[PDB]
């Protein structure tokens, strides 16, 4: 299976100066929680603002520099790459990536941010008549969660 994992706002802004716009520690477990034991493949930008692989899950980097090689980290160097990666792998951005496998990922797991922030790099456009929305879920607010945010997983009809 291959699936989009993304947080965008009511804007569709995924990312400011390298870094998520927001500060929300639930939408970390989320991915956490989705990409745990299976593959994460990234941009190399998002990869360096991460700066280390995460924990407990493969970690694929794109990038055209041939002397990339750090350790926990597997590179690739095109995008037909990806489809030779076992088992589910998340494609986790950034804006480059989202563009390039929008067209041809199985499902989306979007975290929608109910807030409009400043941004730098955006999630493509995208219709829900090409989407069916599998599952739609409130996620809970609290003192260290204070932004309205919605977990939508969506299949390509
Ligand atoms: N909101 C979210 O859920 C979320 C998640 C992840 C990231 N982000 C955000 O996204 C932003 C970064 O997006 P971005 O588009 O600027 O950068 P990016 O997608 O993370 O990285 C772009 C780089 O990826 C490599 N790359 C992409 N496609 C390639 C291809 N087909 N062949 C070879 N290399 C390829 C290139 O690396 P080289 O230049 O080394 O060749 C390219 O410069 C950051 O702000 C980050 O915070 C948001």
């Amino acid at each position: 299976t291959l699936s989009i994992l993304v947080a965008h706002d009511l804007q569709r802004v995924i990312g400011f100066e390298n870094q998520l716009p927001w500060h929300l520690p639930n939408d970390l477990k989320h991915v956490k929680k989705l990409s745990t034991g299976h593959t994460l493949v990234m941009g190399r930008k998002t990869f360096e603002s991460i700066g280390k692989p995460l924990p407990n899950r493969r970690n694929v980097v794109l990038t055209s520099d041939t002397s990339f090689n750090v350790e926990g980290v597997d590179v690739i160097h095109s995008i037909e790459d990806i489809y030779q990666l076992p088992g589910h792998v998340f494609i986790f951005g950034g804006q480059t990536l989202y563009e390039e496998m929008i067209d041809k990922v199985d499902d989306m797991y979007i975290t929608v941010i109910e807030g409009k922030f400043r941004g730098d790099t955006f999630f493509p456009p995208y219709t829900f008549e090409d989407w069916e929305v599998a599952s739609s879920v409130e996620g809970k607010l609290d003192e260290k969660n204070t932004i309205p945010h919605t977990f939508l997983h969506l299949i390509r009809k």
